[PDB]
């Protein structure tokens, strides 16, 4: 089972991509890119991110997006100036009514964007590097039946990843603790998963769309690239609890283990997932089928 | 957001079951015995720089209170044995606890195999690498068990200077609430130091390594509810910081023990980078669902 994840490691993750953008660009093939920022209340770190990726519009990047999720610090002013498109959820999808939560704005952000790929960047990074986008995306241009792309980073992965996912995993979807940083906010998905596949709530949008991916297209369809050295966050451990709860009852609702819902005294818990996007935008989703 | 069918069980549960300053006086706990004995377990492997001390504030109430106090060793290769008898303790190994059945590693074997060891009504357990053990341990715990009708497993919790761990708040608690969310009223579900009927105690199998504790407390809930489980404070106490590969393996089995109570099936795959033993009660020695 080692022999596995050995495998996996030597074809599906980077730990030094050598990638360029240029030679990324000749590798697009017609494919477009989006990039989806979901931000809410991140006025002090939106506009640093944005600047790193908007060198790459018009080139690699065909769409820059900030999805604003009812900000109401200067959030939406400083992406514009970053020079990203800010969408609010109800422009994304307007005949929905929004729900909270993160896993609502990066489905919401399919029904916004025209990318063969999507890729989703954090926007509360405090030290983003220019050269994530390039990294997520390689593996799906340039290896063939890659879908997924979890960008992961060195260490000089926190508590929740290792006393709660990589567990719990190892526990129902064994093979996936090959997955360093499964709970990451940086990855790439190919407009076929991402259309097809329902959108947990919350917290659990990461490690949802890990296992419905997993599950459906394979563990070869998912890759992982090394973006560089960052230190680990230090959340709040309520915070980092109520993220922990929402974890548990997303892969819960992947494997049909009765959850009672009962958050933490203290904490949000949904069990219900958003449809596939196709299923609401099924022109949309036609269109973009190759 | 009006209050949950668990919230509403929760604070009558606290009400009644749960006591923040456990005041009980050693001569009235003493008086309550009414015949029944009192066992202490330290589980012991490679403690000797903390077992002493643990043994020396329990051996006061030995002759009163308390009836045996027994240090089990899980083979130890430092000099833990030798300071617990010093200390004042009687040292028992695995093996001779429980002859006829080959060790496997793990606290909760330990645990286990010391109901074969121990004669008393009541059995405390307190771990031996506390480091500043207070000599109201035993008292606050087992006074549930002596005065209060219908308890049969007290939990002994900690106050923090100014709740539990990380595997405790971020693996057992949001467990608890989503697999048996009444459990969620318990402080602290992973402490060591607790106290049970031999009654229940017989009558439950044992999980494994870090796996016991939280064993036990589903297993006494699913059995009795939350009726038959108390938890007192014990005192302050600063969180313990062990490296995160211990907590990720405590974290594993953990995971393994509540998904084997709760009907979830586990793949057995340990941690990237053994077994229930059953009641002991068929080796030595109600709460109907329907009317």
């Amino acid at each position: 089972t080692d022999l596995a994840r050995h495998r996996w490691l030597t074809d599906n993750s980077w730990t030094r991509p050598t990638w360029t953008v240029a030679e990324l660009e000749a590798a697009k093939a017609g494919r477009t890119i989006s990039v989806v920022l979901p931000a809410l209340n991140e006025e002090e770190t939106v506009g640093g991110v944005v600047e790193t990726i908007r060198p790459l519009l018009g080139g690699l990047v065909d769409e820059l997006i900030v999805l604003d999720s009812g900000s109401t610090d200067d959030t939406e002013i400083r992406a514009m100036a970053a020079g990203a498109r800010v969408i609010s959820r109800e422009v994304a999808l307007p005949e929905v009514a929004p729900q909270p939560g993160k896993g609502e704005v990066l489905w919401r952000s399919l029904a916004a964007t025209t990318g063969d790929i999507i890729v989703f960047i954090d926007s509360d990074l405090i030290d983003p590097d220019p050269m994530f986008v390039p990294k997520l995306v390689g593996p799906l241009l340039l290896s063939e039946g890659v879908h997924l792309v979890k960008g992961f980073y060195r260490r000089p992965g926190g508590r929740v990843t290792e006393l709660v996912a990589r567990p719990l995993l190892a526990a129902l979807r064994p093979e996936l603790t090959c997955v360093l940083q499964p709970l990451g906010g940086e990855y790439a998905g190919t407009r076929e998963l991402l259309m097809s596949v329902p959108f947990a709530p919350g917290y659990g949008v990461e490690i949802g769309l890990l296992v419905d991916t997993y599950d459906r297209l394979g563990l070869d369809a998912i890759a992982q690239v090394n973006l560089g050295v960052r230190a680990h966050r230090n959340r709040p451990l309520t915070d980092l609890a109520a993220m922990s709860r929402q974890v548990i009852a997303t892969l819960f609702s992947r494997c049909g283990v009765p959850d009672s819902g009962v958050g933490l005294t203290q904490s949000e818990v949904s069990l219900v997932d958003r449809p596939p996007m196709n299923t609401l935008r099924g022109k949309l989703a036609a269109a973009l089928e190759h």
